[PDB]
C-alpha cells in the first residue's frame, strides 16, 4: 500500500498502521517541500519524521526529532547568540548529516533516504516524492517567506494573503514512487494539511492522473471547521478552500473513492457521494497508538470493502 | 610581533608567550593547507586551535578541540558504522558551522575568522595565511592521499616518499596578512613541523622575499634526531631534508635570523653562523605551561638581543 505522508497527521496514523500490515508491505510517499539546507546539510522534516517513527526513535511528544535527543551544538551556538532556525538535536544531526554526504557524492535524495532505511534497520519503503527540490513558500503581510521562518520563526502568527510552492511544477515524480505507483492499486492519503502537507505531492506533474487510475482513500484532517493542529485554518482559505471536511472532499474531488471523517461532524453522507465518493466516520483523533490502530483497521477495511 | 602556527607545537608555545606579552600585540598567522569541507562545514584545524587557546577553551591533553566537550553526534554515527574522518565535539562542530554559514553568504574565510574572534571574545589577531583554498596531500607507497586520512585514517603508519602542498603556487597572501607585515617587524616561527604546518606558509608567492626584509626568529621542533610530536620524522627525509635541527635551519636559511634549538643537541655554533643566522640553545620540551613560558622568554629574548 501506498501512503501520502506530511504533517504529524499521517505519521500518526502510520503509528496504528504499521500494527496491523506487514511493514514490508507498506510504502510511504513523503513530502519534500519543506525540506531546508541548514548548518551545511540538508533537513527533510517529513522523512526524518517517518524515518524515526518507523524506527521506533520519534519523540512522541511533539511528533518530530528523537526521543530524549541532546542540544550540545545547538546550546554553544545559543549561548554565542546564534540561531539555526529550529531545534536540532545531536543524534538527529546525524540523519542530517549521513544523508547530505550521500547527496556530495552525486547520489540522490531517493538513495540516501534507502540507505538510511538500512542504517536504522526500517523494513518499509520509505520515498521522498520527488529527487527534485521543491520550497514552501508562504505570501504574508509581512512580506514572503519560507514554511519554515512562518510556521516556527514566527509560530504562524502572522496573516497568510497565498501559498507558493516553488518548483513543483519543473519537479519529477521520483523514479522508485512511479515504480511502486506501477505495482499497486491502492493509495492512502494521510490526516494532513491538503495545501502544504499533501498538495505538493498531488501537485507534481503527472500525479493526478496516476491518482485517478487507483483505489484512493483519505482520511479528514478537519474535526468540525478547524484542523487538529496546525496552519490549516489559515493557509486553507487563503486558497479559497473551506475549513470543513467538505473542503478537504471537494479538494481531493478529482481522484477521491472514499473519504472518511469525524464522528462528531455528523455531515451529509448523501452530500458526499454528490461529489462521487463513498463516505463514512470514525474516530480521527489520535491520542494514542492504540487509537490510531483504530482508525487505521477502518481504513484498511474501507480499502477491503467494494 | 607575528608569529606562524601550525601543528601542536606552535600553539604550546603561544600558551607561554600570550603569558609574557600584551596579547592585543600578537598577531598569529595561521597555516589553512590541513583545512577540509567534513559533514557540510569547514574546518580549520589550526585556525581553531589558536582560536580555542585564546579563549581559553582547548584541550589540553590532545592539544585541539575544545576541553571536556561532548560527542553525542559522533557517538550517534559510530552505532550506525559511519565514520566523519576525525572526532568531531558537538561544541567544537559549533565553529564549524558559524564559520561555514559566513563562508556560505559569500564572506571570506578571513572574515569569518573575524567574527569569530568577537565571539570567543579575544583581543590577539588571528589570520589565517590565504583566502585561497589549499590542500596538502602525501605520497605513500599506497598511494597519495590528504594529510588528514595519512595521519588520523592511516595513523601515520605509511610509508612517505613525497609531500604535495597544491594550491600553494596559486593562492595568494591574505591581504590582511600583508597589512599586518606593514606594520610589523618581528616574525616568530613557531616549533612545528617545517615542511607541512610552517612549509604551506612561506611557500606563498612573495612570503619568502617578505620576511627576508624582517627579524625572523625560528623554534626548532627537533630535540635530536626526531621531532617531540607528529610525522615530521617522515615528511621531512621525504623531501630530501635531514631530520636534525640544522636541517630545520638550512630550510630556513633564505630568511633566518636567530635560531633556537634543545640543550640536549649542543651543535657547532661555526655550523650555524655559516648559515647566516645566530643560534643559541634551550629546553623546547614544553611539558607544562610554565616551560613554555620559560621558552616564550627566551624567544623574546632573541628578538631583544637581536
Ligand atoms: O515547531 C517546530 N517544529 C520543528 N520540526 C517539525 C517540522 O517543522 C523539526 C523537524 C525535524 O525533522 C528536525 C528539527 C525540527 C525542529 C522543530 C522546531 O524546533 N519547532
Ligand atoms: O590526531 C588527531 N587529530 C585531530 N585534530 C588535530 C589536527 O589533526 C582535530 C582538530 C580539530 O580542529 C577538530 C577535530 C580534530 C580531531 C582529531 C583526531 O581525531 N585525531
Amino acid at each position: 500500500m501506498i501512503i501520502f505522508s506530511g504533517g504529524t497527521g499521517t505519521p500518526k496514523l502510520l503509528d496504528g498502521l504499521k500494527e496491523i500490515l506487514p511493514e514490508e508491505e507498506l510504502t510511504v510517499v513523503v513530502n519534500t517541500a519543506e525540506d531546508l539546507w541548514v548548518s551545511g546539510n540538508l533537513i527533510s522534516p517529513d522523512l526524518d519524521t517517518v524515518l524515526y517513527l518507523f524506527s521506533d526513535q520519534i519523540d512522541r511528544k511533539r511528533w518530530w526529532g528523537i526521543e530524549n535527543d541532546t542540544f550540545g551544538t545547538y546550546e554553544r551556538m545559543k549561548e554565542l547568540g546564534i540561531e539555526e532556525g529550529l531545534k536540532l538535536g545531536d543524534r538527529d544531526r546525524a540523519t542530517h548529516i549521513i544523508r547530505s554526504n550521500i547527496i556530495r557524492d552525486g547520489a540522490s535524495l531517493t538513495d540516501s533516504t534507502v540507505k538510511l532505511s538500512s542504517l536504522f534497520g526500517i523494513k518499509a519503503n520509505i520515498l521522498p516524492m520527488s529527487d527534485d527540490p521543491v520550497s514552501t513558500y508562504i505570501e504574508t503581510a509581512e512580506g514572503i517567506m519560507h514554511f519554515q521562518d512562518f510556521w516556527i520563526g514566527k509560530r504562524g502568527e502572522p496573516d497568510v494573503r497565498g501559498v507558493d510552492i516553488r518548483g513543483v511544477s519543473e519537479a519529477s515524480i521520483s523514479p522508485k514512487v512511479l515504480e511502486a505507483f506501477e505495482k499497486e492499486e491502492n493509495i492512502l492519503i494521510g490526516p494532513s494539511n491538503p495545501i502544504t502537507s499533501i498538495g505538493p505531492i498531488i501537485s507534481l506533474p503527472g500525479m493526478r492522473e496516476l491518482l485517478k487510475k487507483k483505489k484512493v482513500v483519505a482520511v479528514s484532517p478537519i474535526i468540525g471547521n478547524a484542523p487538529v493542529s496546525g496552519p490549516a485554518g489559515k493557509l486553507m482559505p487563503a486558497c479559497g478552500i473551506e475549513v470543513s471536511s467538505m473542503g478537504v472532499a471537494e479538494y481531493y474531488q478529482d481522484f477521491l473513492d472514499v473519504f472518511v471523517f469525524d464522528e462528531r461532524d455528523r455531515a451529509d453522507e448523501f452530500a458526499f457521494e454528490r461529489l462521487g465518493c463513498h463516505a463514512s466516520r470514525a474516530d480521527t483523533l489520535m491520542t494514542s497508538t492504540e487509537k490510531s490502530k483504530e482508525l487505521a483497521e477502518i481504513v484498511v477495511q474501507a480499502f477491503l470493502e467494494h
